[PDB]
């Protein structure tokens, strides 16, 4: 019963309801989704874990790559590349932004760090996932106690997509963001 966790299975059910297949849907803390686009991103690791220093947030990472390089295999891919999302209440206390701000290579995987924190959650949430709307995370709704209910909705939200799909091959919008910053010296 936490705040970040009513926003993991509501991101969850925004990306399946956006097309993304569920690789790996049931975990309390870890969901996969297949990238539908099969962009230069193969796939999104939503992962709830809060992290104290920037050393753990760059361990994970490293297994995580070696996760990867199992599904490297099947995905038959020269390069496999994850974007992994760390849902915490708080970022680590010190020089996580850096972490934020490097592609972690390991052989051939490619994984992007993100991480949404409850200190900013609306702006952040919306930075990494533009496709899901702030309202829908009112203050009013996002509540511990409505995480239990969150992963209810997603549950039976995850079956209402089979027949959203259906409907949604008669496409009749598109759009973009173009969000573009980087950093330099």
């Amino acid at each position: 019963m936490f705040l970040l966790e009513y926003t993991y299975w509501k991101i969850a059910a925004h990306l399946v309801n956006s097309g993304y297949g569920v690789i790996q849907a049931g975990e309390s803390d870890e969901i996969w989704l297949e990238a539908p686009d099969k962009s230069s991103h193969d796939l999104v690791r939503l992962y709830k874990h809060d992290l104290d220093f920037r050393q753990e947030m760059v361990r994970d990472i490293e297994e995580q790559a070696e996760r990867v390089e199992r599904v490297r295999h099947q995905l038959g891919r020269r390069r496999m590349k994850l974007l992994n999302v760390f849902f915490s209440t708080e970022a680590p206390v010190d020089d996580w932004e850096e972490i934020a701000k490097k592609t972690f290579e390991k052989g051939t995987v490619s994984v992007e760090p993100a991480i949404v924190r409850g200190t900013m959650l609306r702006d952040d949430l919306q930075a990494v996932f533009p496709s899901f709307r702030t309202e829908d995370c009112s203050e009013e709704h996002a509540s511990f106690e409505n995480a239990q209910m969150a992963r209810e909705r997603f549950l039976s939200l995850v079956l209402k997509q089979e027949e959203q799909r259906k409907t949604e091959a008669a496409v009749f919008q598109n759009g973009k963001l173009e969000r573009e910053n980087l950093y330099f010296q």
